[PDB]
């Protein structure tokens, strides 16, 4: 039906908010479906943004769950899965957004939503139901070079296409070239790797591997799937495979492994992005930075370093002696079939 | 006359003392010119070597100056104009053969000092005193590889020779190849420029530059050559230039200077060479060495890094300035002429 397509135009212009109209629709939004920010004006709005729209998307009011734990994560704020406190945050709204029975329900609760949380945060927690909901089956995701280009360019390139989109009518737009090998001078015969590992393409496939295996949400929300502990070896052992064989190619030898975790890291690397989303740049890596203990209250992050350490000497012992220990106290031997897995 | 040609035979075989005779000759040499060692059994000897020569070279017992001062360097110790000590000691000697009135009291003097002083320090005094005594001009001194080889070739060959020359018959000998590219693997790129710094070529132009210009003997003549200064710059700054390009060659960057002494040195270099003459091999320096305080009290060696930097402190300080202060406290101006020298 039409609902599929729908929702893929909440995917267009992320940040813009959802009663602008997307692609050649629009939706009719509730008064109390909008932002507190806009609401006191509504009448203002939903006649000023009306024109140019060819369908106009209607939406129902309905229940909506508890939305105060996928809105505890600020607008402006980055979003990355490897955050102890945003996984509980994420997990949450794919909860959400996965047990709204209806395909109907999906479209309202998500137009409801969609301007009240962070915008990495929804295309991620959106991308996981739709793909793993009955319904929705086969549904072509926009790619998220397209949704969230800052996270793929050199930021300079944006107030190039700002200058470009604004001055120059359509049609007599000149394509802008995105600057390769940039991020760093032939000083650091890293640089040479651009080709590789600034590359759209294994960056986007690196993304949508740990989309369809993710590592938390519940089981049955696809987390377990077939020897997807072996897929997360293997796969990343490829990585590596086919990074030391392009550095052969670069007159550079194999890639030397993070001996330990208190020695310098000898190669810094500044990523020249600007997220538009969190309105700041991504900061750099220092040459012969130093891992520190971490203390980040907000984020629920409280390690030592010698908690990895320790973590580290424990497996290396698992593996030497040839089996593990589950919660229980019972023995699971890492055999030849499922060992790696 | 003959005497030219019976100078060059003190060049052959520099350890192999002066009565085993060299190319088609032998050395008559007086009693009281053996040394202590061998005099004891002067007869066995001077019979046991004198055949299978068309030549027997007379010579004539002098008075001969104290060569305590020459003779104060061990026989098996290494010879460099750099230290202090040895400085005065070659200075010395060179005094002495300078000092020989005739021709033949040149290598009457030479005959005996030959078998007790330093072979490399010998090689270095009467080199110099060839070249600048006023009897023995145009003369052909030998290459100071075929002299001492082992300052120009990988310690490894020298077994292979030996074992070459015992085993083989003459005429059947396989020419002994020299191995290069032999100091660093491919982990160090600085393996690369092998070709330039370990090129016998430019070693030799490099010692015999220091040769003609010494930059202290005695007698200022000898060390005063018209614009020497600017020649000492000028050569050593074209190495510089020629090693740069050669860098680029090689897909390197240009040298780094030495900044400050205090900093590690990040490139070690072990040379690979063995003093058959000291009986030892050369050191090697490793990765991140550190330069350290001198306190060499044999070789007259009392330095503080301090010290250096005071030096090129007050050397800036002149350069900045526009002008030098003499001994006498007088200033004098580095101006476009003679400024550079
Ligand atoms: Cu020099």
């Amino acid at each position: 039906m039409n609902y599929k397509k729908n929702l893929l135009l909440l995917y267009d212009r992320p940040r813009e908010p959802i009663f602008m109209g997307k692609g050649k629709s629009v939706f009719d939004v509730p008064d109390n479906y909008l932002t507190d920010r806009y609401r006191p004006i509504g009448p203002e709005i939903q006649n000023r943004f009306g024109e140019l729209a060819e369908e106009r998307i209607p939406v129902r009011s309905i229940a909506l769950p508890d939305l105060r734990i996928p809105m505890s994560l600020g607008r402006q704020e980055q979003f990355s899965l490897f955050i102890p406190r945003h996984r509980k945050i994420a997990a949450r709204l794919i909860d959400i957004f996965m047990g709204m029975r209806n395909i109907e329900e999906l479209q309202s609760c998500a137009v409801f939503a969609r301007d009240r949380i962070n915008p990495y945060l929804f295309n991620y927690a959106l991308s996981v139901a739709l793909l793993h909901r009955r319904d929705t089956k086969n549904l072509d995701l926009p790619s998220v070079v397209e949704v969230f280009p800052d996270k793929y360019v050199d930021s300079r390139v944006f107030e190039q296409i700002r200058e470009e989109a604004t001055v120059v009518p359509e049609g007599m737009r000149m394509p802008i070239v995105i600057p390769k090998d940039f991020t760093a001078s032939d000083l650091d015969e890293e640089h040479r790797l651009w080709y590789f590992r600034e590359d759209i393409g294994v960056n986007l496939h690196h993304w949508h591997w740990h989309l369809v295996y993710p590592f938390e949400a519940s089981n049955r929300a696809i987390v377990d799937k077939d020897r997807r502990g072996e897929l997360f070896y293997y796969m990343h052992s490829q990585l590596i495979a086919r990074y030391n064989f392009e550095r052969f190619c670069n007159r550079l030898q194999r890639v030397k492994r993070l001996n330990n975790l208190r020695e310098p890291i000898a190669e810094g690397y500044f990523p020249k992005l600007d997220s538009l989303v969190a309105s700041r740049t991504w900061p750099g890596r220092v040459d012969n930075a130093v891992i520190k203990d971490l203390n980040r209250e907000l984020d629920q992050i409280k390690q030592d370093v010698s908690d990895l350490e320790r973590w580290i000497d424990r497996i290396y012992e698992a593996v030497h002696q040839g089996y593990v220990v589950d919660e229980s106290g019972n023995r699971i031997f890492l055999d030849e079939e499922k060992g790696i897995d």
